[PDB]
């Protein structure tokens, strides 16, 4: 019956999420608009915990070529595996993510990240007119994050190529299927040519750490490095840029909350966590394949079927959060789902929280920052997996 996704490309969540959440069944059938595949959809917090903590519902099997899927094309250059995390597991490197992405990486990078956030915001505060927080703040900050922490030194042309491929490939619609496949082919061909060199540029970026990691087999090949490059782009680039843009819109809409953060900087970490709950990001869902015949809260799922969890729907579940549609940094609720749950909890969470915190603090230190247009005049890219406005006109 209901086709998926729900076309809610702005920060207004589709009403279909609450409608399914309040239905009797804890899992609801939908149909992929792009493929016609039947899919299951979970929208309730309690059910999502149980599903995402169950290793019998496999992420790798839902990523694999040939799986039923919500996305209109396979997210891979044809003929490639295109599962960088599985590649790291086969290589024995799952721990290298911790070194390049965990608290050790945050210690290494937090200083320059905050220096850059303040440098960008201070320059905007010096301008005699308006500016665009998306292009003038989020783009340089997120580009620096990807280069310095993930890929290595990138030229502006290389950064633009990778950003184009991410925006073209990671879509439910708005491009033809052939252009979407070509975006992944373009990015894979870029990394086949350049991943080795990038891994050798100065810095402690994750791609270097992967290339230099001790492996029981040989040190990783150029093909393995290329798989890692595409993973890091799709997981790190449009997510960070979309989230930072959305978080800025949330802050600009809540001046009373920003004033409290200005007066009490020790409350910023709680506001970061509330932004991760409140600010929607993906227009799709995390998903898992049943590896055998299973039951989730009484509903039978056959082996090979795919079950989706909308993190936005879970983060807005009123059985978990009181007044879920209110931005409330003081909130004393359960853990949010903005980074997922269980064994697949975002390994980028530490670096993401550091860049989000640096952005929140840069805003909170300078009262009066506001939208320069009406909030309904904000224009959205339509069809991206990871929501992003076309521009955020702003001023003091
Ligand atoms: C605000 C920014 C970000 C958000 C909201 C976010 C969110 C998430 C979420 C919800 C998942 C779970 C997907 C699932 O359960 O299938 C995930 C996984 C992942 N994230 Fe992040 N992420 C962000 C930034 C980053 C960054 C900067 C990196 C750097 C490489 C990264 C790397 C990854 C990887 C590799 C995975 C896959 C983990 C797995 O499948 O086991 N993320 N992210
Ligand atoms: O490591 C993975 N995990 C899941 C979730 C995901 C996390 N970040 C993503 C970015 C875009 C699409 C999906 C995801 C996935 O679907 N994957 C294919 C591309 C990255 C790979
Ligand atoms: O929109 C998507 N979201 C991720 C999961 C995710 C949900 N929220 C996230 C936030 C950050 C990274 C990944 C996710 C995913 O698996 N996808 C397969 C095709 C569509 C694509
Ligand atoms: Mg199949």
């Amino acid at each position: 019956t209901l086709t998926y996704p729900f076309h809610d490309w702005s920060q207004e969540l589709s009403p279909r999420y609450a409608q399914l959440r309040a239905s009797d069944a804890p899992v609801c059938p939908v149909v992929s608009e792009g493929t016609g595949d039947p899919l299951w959809l979970v929208t309730r917090y309690a059910t999502a915990v149980k599903l995402l903590e169950d290793s019998r519902f496999s992420s790798e099997a839902a990523i694999a070529s040939g799986a039923p899927r919500q996305e209109p094309v396979e997210l891979r250059a044809p003929g490639t595996r295109a599962d960088g995390v599985a590649m790291l597991r086969e290589a024995g490197l799952r721990s290298v993510l911790a070194d390049g992405l965990g608290p050790r990486a945050v210690r290494r990078h937090q200083g320059w990240i905050n220096d850059l956030a303040e440098t960008l915001m201070s320059e905007l505060a010096s301008r005699e007119g308006t500016f665009d927080l998306a292009a003038d703040f989020v783009e340089p900050l997120s580009s620096a994050l990807v280069s310095r922490t993930l890929l290595g030194e990138l030229s502006a042309d290389e950064r633009d190529l990778l950003a184009h491929c991410a925006d073209t490939g990671l879509r439910f619609c708005g491009v033809t299927h052939e252009e979407q496949v070509h975006a992944f082919t373009q990015m894979h061909e870029f990394f086949l040519e350049h991943a080795r060199r990038l891994a050798g540029t100065p810095g402690e970026h994750l791609l270097k750490l992967i290339a230099e990691a001790p492996v029981d087999q040989g040190p990783l090949s150029d093909e393995a490095l290329a798989e890692a490059g595409s993973l890091l782009v799709v997981a790190g680039f449009p997510t960070s840029s979309g989230f930072l843009c959305g978080a800025l819109l949330t802050l600009l809409r809540h001046p009373d909350a920003v004033q409290e953060l200005h007066a009490h900087p020790e409350r910023v970490p709680s506001a970061v966590e509330e932004l991760l709950r409140y600010t929607p990001l993906s227009t799709g869902s995390v998903k898992r394949m049943a590896t055998e015949d299973l039951e989730i809260d009484g509903v039978r799922i056959k082996a090979g079927e795919v079950v989706m969890v909308s993190l936005e729907a879970v983060n807005h579940d009123p059985d978990a959060f009181e007044d879920p549609d209110v931005f409330r940094p003081g909130r004393e609720g359960p853990m949010h789902f903005g980074f997922g749950r269980g064994r697949h909890f975002c390994p980028g969470n530490r670096l993401a929280r550091c860049v989000i915190e640096a952005t929140v603090r840069a805003v909170a230190r300078r009262p009066g920052l506001r939208l320069a247009v009406a909030p309904e005049e904000i224009s959205w890219h339509e069809g991206l997996f990871f929501r992003r406005p076309r521009a955020i006109p702003a001023t003091w």
